[PDB]
């Protein structure tokens, strides 16, 4: 018998093979984000509280969905976000604002609570090492390094001072002198950290935005690429990715009339064909912007998400944001 | 709230993007199977049952496998296979020989028991729809038809006379004429059953090498292509892809000479660096069919799976056969 595991990094693999899976230039895919369902679920759908049913994983779901759909939109690269849980150093709205673990990812720099540079956007470390004192996972162990050792996680009892600063090291090792070691990782501009981050997530740059400016996300000075590639989504563990998509009514000016009832349903549907003269004809991927249901081959594509939702109210001249996490 | 969820269909998209994600380019990944570790895992080693520990999946584990590390194989296409479960119609050797339930997916012409066409490869078929006399998995329900309407899965007490044959209707339907409705999926060559297939999978072809060659899966009368593109996978939730590589002495003539000690490890990385004259050198990804430990940068590219094995000793014009299983 075998002792085999799939490592965390498979996970960030995963994730980056989704998002490289589409784009410009070569043999590449093509993903779109559907709209519909302007029937409401009942006579509850606008009272407080409400929840429609969920959406049904089958061949009848996936009809049921493009009966009832309005538009579709194609999936843009840059609507696509690596995320990762968010940490803030000091934030006392949540327990352990000073205390951390060997690994913690957390940010500072994003808040009064957290300030350390002004003209630089969040500033993001990784611990590196804990204070000798404190506490085992495995109860037992009273001792750092062996409970370390022996795969146990330590807990320090003495709280982190102040924040880490700066980038650290050429290494990018930053010792505060409190018994805490953090790793410098990279800063968020703050287009991103405005837009993009929630108060759930920090956006992780992509590999190939790294490569093209590294200074915009303060990584000039990393050296890990040397061995890493500018790897820093699975350096992190990111294997989240997060839609920031956007249902723009101009494209679909007969789905925002005024008085609307809005739409219902959500779905992403990955390389959807384009309608055809004879259904023997070639087939032909939609690669267009946008399309009117009417204008695809009817349940084509692989629906690989769908979301039911109280009814959203669209206005022409105005956009409404789509947000969807997958995780990998 | 906003009830989301993901498809079956994610599942084989993953799968999928791995599977095309393997090439040249900044947009694709190049993988390498590695084999090593000379050193014994300790002396009962040999005995029967022992099992090693199991791979650590951190900076160190990954440490450690390149230390041990031999030589290194570039994984190409045609060693990865998209397989799901095997369930032949009729063998006795496991549970439920002859019981079925809807969207079962089944095997048949593989046995004496099984044979409906000689001359053709195993027939792929599922299961539509099966008598009304049994049990629903949701007790207080009595009609079948109910059953499956509150999302129930019913269980047939009568049990299918005979497996169906042929191709069935213009959409695939079969009636043997027992309760029990199919409809056919594909057709196995007779070289694949033998060199692919397991006691325990049957593969599914991949979209491309089925479009390119319809007949030799039996599916030239094939009609849904027409929205699904040859998208045979998603049809069958075809989600994890198992692995033939083979490990020849002639690449590593020196790791297999007489009174051989074995290698005992198996990892797969991803996006691996050659070796560079100078650190600060530009990256460049490693492309050949093979390498020895010290011709790539050190813990380069990303490690996604580790396995410890028990010894396996090569030696003089001899190739292992190395298989993995990836589940998405
Ligand atoms: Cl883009
Ligand atoms: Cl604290
Ligand atoms: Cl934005
Ligand atoms: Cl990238
Ligand atoms: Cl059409
Ligand atoms: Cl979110
Ligand atoms: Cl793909
Ligand atoms: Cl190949
Ligand atoms: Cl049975
Ligand atoms: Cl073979
Ligand atoms: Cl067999
Ligand atoms: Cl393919
Ligand atoms: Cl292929
Ligand atoms: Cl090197
Ligand atoms: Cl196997």
């Amino acid at each position: 018998i075998y002792r085999a595991i799939v490592t965390s990094k498979f996970r960030t693999e995963k994730m980056l093979n989704f998002y490289n899976s589409i784009g410009s230039g070569p043999d590449k895919n093509t993903i779109f984000i559907t709209f519909g369902r302007s029937e409401p679920w009942s006579s509850n759908e606008n009272e407080v509280g409400f929840a429609p049913p969920y959406p049904t994983d089958s061949v009848l779901g996936v009809t049921d969905m493009w009966t009832h759909m309005m538009g579709t939109v194609k999936v843009l690269p840059s609507m696509l976000d690596a995320v990762i849980p968010r940490r803030d150093w000091g934030d006392t709205r949540y327990p352990d604002p000073y205390t951390f673990r060997i690994n913690d990812i957390v940010v500072c720099n994003s808040a009064p609570y957290n300030a350390t540079e002004s003209g630089a956007g969040w500033l993001v470390y990784r611990c590196l090492d804990v204070p000798d004192t404190g506490m085992c996972s495995i109860a037992s162990l009273t001792d750092k390094d062996e409970c370390l050792k022996l795969g146990g996680k330590w807990t320090p009892s003495a709280r982190s001072m102040t924040p880490p600063e700066g980038r650290g090291d050429a290494e990018g090792t930053i010792e505060p002198g409190d018994g805490y070691v953090w790793e410098y990782l990279f800063e968020i501009p703050p287009d991103v950290s405005i837009n993009r981050c929630t108060n759930e997530y920090i956006v992780v740059p992509w590999p190939e935005e790294l490569k093209e400016d590294p200074t915009r996300w303060g990584y000039e000075d990393n050296l890990t690429w040397q061995q890493d590639d500018f790897g820093l989504i699975y350096r992190v563990k990111a294997n989240t990715i997060r839609f920031k998509a956007y249902l723009d009514s101009v494209y679909f000016p007969e789905a925002a009339l005024p008085g609307n009832k809005g739409f219902r349903q959500i779905s992403i549907i990955t390389n959807p064909l384009e309608a055809k003269a004879h259904p023997n004809d070639p087939n032909v991927k939609a690669e267009k912007d946008y399309y009117d249901p009417e204008d695809l081959m009817r349940h084509s594509g692989e629906m690989i998400y769908m979301e039911n939702r109280p009814p959203i109210i669209m206005a022409m001249d105005q956009t409404e944001e789509i947000n969807i996490l997958f995780t990998f």
